[PDB]
């Protein structure tokens, strides 16, 4: 098959981390400078924003970062188990350190306030006391108890503003992506917390939210630079119950006068999406009737986000004629590897409804953890066996269709094999789905991606190495009849 790459640069879940902000707040400074109650308040707000309580024993590397009241050579990391090295590499690249061509970690800035937690330091101390000593000579200093910003599910490169989203969209397209799937985030709750003997920390939910003013900016800013761009707007209200039938979910799917069209594509999920991990959202029949009516009217092609088997059942039965009406080829995205529930409306009980059955998915994760060529091949087999009948049901009901696949970060080594073996038409990558890339230069072999564009370049590379063709935006538009 020929394939198109979808870039997904933002999503609902990951958060931006400012790597130039403090990453550790000592207890004695917070508790002993504010009243015990506003100290409980600041703490709660830090905790809301993902900061975690830590005991003494951490290490802090700090330069030019306080007011009155930086390399990691490859042989250092190579001295450790793969697991320990990966932990360090992921933590430091989350903090904006980068991997050099020699496979060293480098911080390429003057100031920094970068902290490693006691559990990491303890593990280093056990595997290599000499490394801990080398680190302390390099300036890593022992810490008291306090609060740490791990940046769990965070990236210093996540774009959350119209300007940054535009720039990443364009870079992703230039790295090879034909389609860009967009979310916006609500940043109205941003607030600066000042801490004496430390400085300012900025908190905020970065909550997933359709922001109309953001799209009013993004759509023409993208189109001015790349008029061929195929924009796929998220209609999801993930994280935000109580908005599931709101017209807000199509208000961004208007004709944009500055651009002379409605968005080319937008996401549509024709059943409730109930993540096993929590945070899902309904898509009721009355709401969906309104969505389809609207997509058809403005000329936006739905991309059916196939989260679960309920969606497969519904798309191929009740909603089939409506999907045909919104134009061929009908577009599908397999949200593979993400555990899903279906809830019985009568009893309220849930059962597995994942595309890859959770029990099978758990086996796949175990196999990928082996890091052996045999295990990888078994993992691919299990994935294909689970996904094959889903793909065939979709192909049978929609002879003129295009089916892509995504996978969560930790399963992404399967992406190309699974997509090629299923005869899929596309593959999606981006910070929405995973924050990492492989990098053979660095011990442990994994690090934070420099951007969605980097993930796009790498998947494009792997595809070309197996004799696949990569379609451009101009080609996808023409062949899928989009933007009319
Ligand atoms: O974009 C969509 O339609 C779905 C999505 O990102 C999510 O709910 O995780
Ligand atoms: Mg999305």
């Amino acid at each position: 098959t020929s394939l198109y790459i979808t870039a997904a640069p933002i999503g609902a879940v990951p958060k931006f981390l400012d790597p130039f902000e403090a990453t550790f707040i000592p207890s004695f400074l917070l508790e002993g400078f504010f009243d015990a109650d506003r100290c409980a308040s600041i703490a709660a707000d830090l905790k809301t924003d993902g900061w975690e309580v830590v005991p003494a024993g951490g290490r802090l590397l700090q330069v030019g970062h306080a007011q009155p009241i930086a390399h990691f050579p490859k042989p250092w990391l190579a001295a450790l188990s793969n697991k320990l090295a990966r932990r360090i590499v992921l933590q430091l690249t989350t903090y904006g350190w980068i991997v050099s061509e020699q496979g060293d970690l480098l911080w390429e800035h003057e100031r920094q306030h970068h902290y490693l937690p006691p559990a990491l330091i303890e593990a280093i101390e056990k595997e290599s006391p000499a490394l801990l000593k080398n680190m302390e000579e390099a300036g890593w200093i022992a810490c008291a108890a306090g609060y740490w910003q791990a940046g769990k599910a965070r990236s210093p490169y996540l774009p959350i503003t119209p300007e940054a989203i535009t720039e990443e969209t364009i870079r992703s397209m230039r790295a090879g992506a034909a389609v860009v799937h967009l979310h916006t985030r609500d940043l109205s709750d941003r607030r600066r917390i000042e801490i004496p003997g430390l400085g300012v920390v900025t908190v905020g939910s970065q909550r997933n939210q359709i922001v109309l003013d953001d799209y009013d900016a993004i759509v023409p800013m993208v189109k001015k630079r790349e008029p061929a761009a195929i924009l796929n707007l998220s209609t999801s209200v993930r994280g935000d119950r109580h908005g599931a039938r709101s017209k807000l979910r199509r208000a961004h799917l208007k004709f944009y006068d500055d651009v002379g069209s409605a968005p080319e594509v937008a996401s549509l999920s024709p059943a409730a999406v109930v993540f096993q991990g929590g945070g899902g959202y309904d898509n009721a029949p009355d709401f969906l009737d309104a969505q389809f009516d609207h997509f058809e009217r403005v000329g936006t092609r739905p991309e059916v986000e196939v989260f679960n088997h309920a969606i497969v059942d519904n798309a191929t039965s009740l909603y089939r004629d409506r999907l045909l009406r919104t134009g061929k080829p009908v577009l599908f995205m397999l949200v593979a590897g993400v555990d899903q529930y279906r809830r019985d409306p009568i009893t309220g009980e849930v059962e597995d409804d994942s595309l890859i059955a959770r029990v099978v998915r758990e086996e796949i994760s175990s196999l990928l953890a082996d890091e052996s060529a045999d295990s990888h091949r078994r993992a691919v087999e299990l994935a294909i066996g689970q996904l094959r009948p889903v793909v065939e049901r979709l192909r049978a009901s929609f002879p003129v269709s295009k089916i892509s696949i995504l996978l969560p970060g930790p399963m992404q080594n399967l992406l190309v094999d699974v997509a090629l073996g299923l005869g899929l038409d596309g593959i999606r990558v981006g910070l929405e789905d995973g924050l990492t890339v492989n990098d053979a230069r660095v011990p442990g072999g994994v690090r934070k991606a420099r951007g969605t564009w980097e993930q796009v370049s790498l998947v494009r590379e792997e595809l070309l190495g197996r004799g696949a063709t990569i379609l451009t935006a101009a080609q996808v538009r023409d062949m899928f009849g989009l933007g009319i």
